């Protein structure tokens, strides 16, 4: 059935509950942003009126054909009336159109879900900061110590500075990037545009970028893949048979990969820094693993949390095992006391 973390005491709404059915007593559906655990069970089928950013109401026609009638996208950093009931949504500095919801009771409760998010001080100036959030629904995939990753800025610079050498000193080298789902579009973006090529992709994913809002997309991305020398590939074809594979169907264009796999976390980042990184390697195939994560670290969310200092924290991510649970719990407390909320 669906858990009390997805849904919104005081209203009649939910937020990321497409798979339960229909909720009893839900009268309006949020979905923060166009990863599929959270859309899961929405199609051209459903029903019920759908809030969310103006991207993620582009991919939900485009992608899963929902009809238009029940997309109902509002406008960021704006203050919206939904079913009596004041919500703004912020940019959650996840993927494309990934957003915050922020909920206005009408008892003077005022309740943030971040969505999925990666926490930055850049938040601190946003409309959070004109009022008190009294209860946090708060992604905590990475709610423990041992997750550090770099900023998104020092590993795009690693990626850009490794695939203009290895091309400047062959110019017969295919760059590849594995992709699974929107984000991360800067790691080939950023390749593509110091390397002076498009990227080449599938039809699908091409019409999926084509939802984005991104500027200028037409110049950086297309469909034909002989004309490009950075290619996506779904990320199950980034291994060492996967890249053999596609290597020959380029016809000898080619004669060596580097590929890239933009993880989350690695236990690697325990101990290397990005500087440190090395491909594993076969032959002409280079595979490397960059810790490019669209979640906050531990110290980000520790940061934006003690700022916001809310009443009550309800975890939505590792919530399955008591363990977790009990872990997740003594931060919160530990940084409560630190903080002196
Ligand atoms: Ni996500």
């Amino acid at each position: 059935t669906c858990p009390f973390y997805k849904k919104i005491p005081g209203t009649g709404f939910t937020v990321d509950a497409f798979q339960y059915g229909v909720v009893e007593g839900c009268t309006a559906y949020f979905l923060t942003h166009f990863h599929s655990d959270h859309y899961a069970g929405l199609s051209k089928h459903f029903t019920f009126p759908v809030y969310c950013s103006e991207i993620t109401g582009n991919l939900l026609k485009n992608k899963l054909h929902v009809q238009e009638q029940y997309i109902h996208p509002l406008p960021l950093d704006t203050e919206c009336i939904v079913n009596g009931v004041k919500v703004v949504l912020l940019d959650a500095n996840h993927c494309p159109g990934a957003v915050m919801i922020l909920f206005y009771l009408p008892n003077g409760t005022v309740i943030l879900h971040t969505g999925d998010f990666r926490a930055d001080p850049s938040m601190e100036r946003s409309l959070l900061a004109d009022q008190k959030v009294h209860m946090l629904y708060l992604d905590t995939t990475y709610c423990s110590p041992e997750y550090t990753f770099p900023s998104q800025q020092e590993v795009i610079r690693f990626a850009i500075n490794t695939a203009f050498e290895a091309v400047t000193l062959n110019p017969h080298a295919l760059v590849v990037c594995g992709t699974y789902s929107i984000g991360k579009e800067k790691v080939f973006l950023a390749i593509a545009d110091v390397l002076g090529s498009k990227v080449g992709m599938s039809q699908e994913k091409y019409k999926t970028l084509q939802c984005l809002n991104i500027p200028e997309i037409n110049s950086l991305i297309t469909t034909d893949m002989c004309s490009s020398l950075v290619h996506l590939l779904p990320m199950m074809q980034i291994n060492f048979k996967g890249l053999q594979s596609h290597l020959k169907k380029c016809g000898g264009k080619y004669n060596q990969i580097l590929a890239f796999r933009p993880t989350g976390w690695t236990h690697s980042n325990k101990f290397t820094r990005i500087a440190d990184v090395i491909p594993q390697t076969k032959g002409n195939i280079s595979i490397y693993g960059i810790p490019y994560s669209e979640h906050s670290s531990y110290l980000e969310m520790k940061r934006f949390v003690q700022w916001l200092k809310p009443q009550k924290i309800i975890p939505t991510v590792n919530v399955g095992t008591w363990k977790s649970r009990s872990t997740m719990e003594k931060y919160f407390r530990e940084w409560k006391l630190e903080a002196g909320y």
